[PDB]
């Protein structure tokens, strides 16, 4: 029963040259990973390295244009950075970027290995740029590549094309890179819960709606649980998962579990507006910990109050270490509009699961 832990500080280098301050800031992970030292957590899990995606790992996701793109940018002067950036939505760029970005897919690939080998029985990455934006062929919101999309496909490239891989996503916006890249697929069943406000929150698009179930083969294999009008926390996230996320994720039977772990939903994040606690989500990951064996591997996406990640994250951990659920704050009923969510999410996805 060990945990791994990738964490490596040369992820750091990809920095915002023009707004230092730029909430994806570099100390994101080494936060994280502090928080982890002084918790005590660090020396209980089995240290995974890091490594490089390669450019024909990248492929299993990516276009050759969109590698070939941010690949160039390591040698680009700041004039090319500055106007490279600015051709995405939400995108700053530095020389280390693309360096920084295939080290952190490749600290995954390598604990999907870790997990899928039984060398350890879970993990969390401890990983930056981020991933669940970014696209097949652009990059998006503060993501170059879609390091848990493109994680699920090593782990099929490892084990069997089939391999059945749920990806629960959640950072408080929606994977809209995520979800086009499975869109049509029925072996990697994607999972999102993400404030939408009827589509007035980034990313801004109505592809994040509940009646997106997927395309082709995919229906029934995209789940989005949107939330409209209401701070949301513990009680309408434990709701979610009660309702929708463990009876569908169950049916479904996982080989292994990713979870794109965002923590700007969190208490006190600068953008996220939301309140789910540390505790909170130490329960999502005890609840996931049922699935597919215990094979639930953690991969840092969003989430900008450095105390609030910290903790955040640390407490997954604690909970992966086979640590005791931390008690709830008291539950308050959920917001009327939470409860509307969860009953369209369940109209919509009744006909494919019947555990509904
Ligand atoms: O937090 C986000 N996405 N969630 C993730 O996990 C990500 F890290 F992969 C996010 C992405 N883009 C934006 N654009 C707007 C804006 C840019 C700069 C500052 C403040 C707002 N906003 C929020
Ligand atoms: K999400
Ligand atoms: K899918
Ligand atoms: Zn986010």
């Amino acid at each position: 029963p060990i945990t791994g832990l990738v964490y490596d500080q040369r992820m750091m280098l990809h920095h915002n040259m023009w707004d230092s301050h730029h909430p994806e800031l570099p100390q994101r992970i080494s936060r994280i990973f502090s928080r982890h030292e002084e918790l005590r957590l660090l020396s209980r899990c089995h240290r995974i390295p890091a490594r490089l995606a390669t450019e024909e790992e990248l492929a299993l996701c990516h276009s050759s244009k969109h590698i070939s793109i941010i690949k160039s940018s390591e040698h680009m002067k700041p004039r090319d950075l500055n106007r490279l950036g600015d051709e995405y939505n939400s995108i700053f760029i530095s020389n280390e970027s693309y360096t920084c970005a295939l080290l952190a897919a490749g600290s995954c690939f390598n604990s999907a290995q870790a997990i899928l080998t039984g060398q350890v029985r879970n993990a969390v990455a401890i990983v930056r740029p981020p991933g669940h934006h970014a696209e097949k062929d652009t990059a998006c919101g503060f993501c170059f590549f879609n390091t848990a999309a493109l994680t699920a496909r090593y782990a099929q490239s490892i084990t069997r094309e089939s391999l059945r891989v749920l990806i629960v996503d959640w950072d408080v916006h929606h994977g809209n890179g995520t979800q086009h890249i499975f869109e049509e697929d029925d072996s990697v069943l994607y999972i999102s819960l993400h404030r939408y406000e009827d589509g007035a929150f980034f990313p801004n698009s109505e592809d994040a709606n509940y009646d997106k179930v997927g395309l082709g083969k995919g229906r029934g294999y995209n789940v989005n649980i949107p939330w409209n009008g209401g701070k949301m926390g513990d009680p309408e996230y434990m709701a979610a998962f009660h309702h929708l996320v463990m009876p569908i994720a169950r049916e479904f039977a996982p080989e292994l579990v990713l979870v794109s772990a965002g923590f700007d939903a969190a208490r006190g994040d600068p953008l996220g507006g939301f309140q789910v606690t540390p505790e909170g989500y130490a329960h999502l990951t005890h609840q996931l910990m049922s699935l597919a064996a215990g094979r639930v591997l953690i991969i840092l996406e969003g989430g900008y109050n450095l105390t609030s990640i910290s903790e955040s994250m640390s407490m997954c951990t604690s909970m992966l270490l086979g640590d005791s659920p931390p008690s709830l704050d008291h539950l308050t009923p959920l917001k009327t509009s939470a409860t509307v969510s969860i009953n369209n999410v369940l109209r919509a996805h009744a006909p494919f699961w019947s555990s509904l």
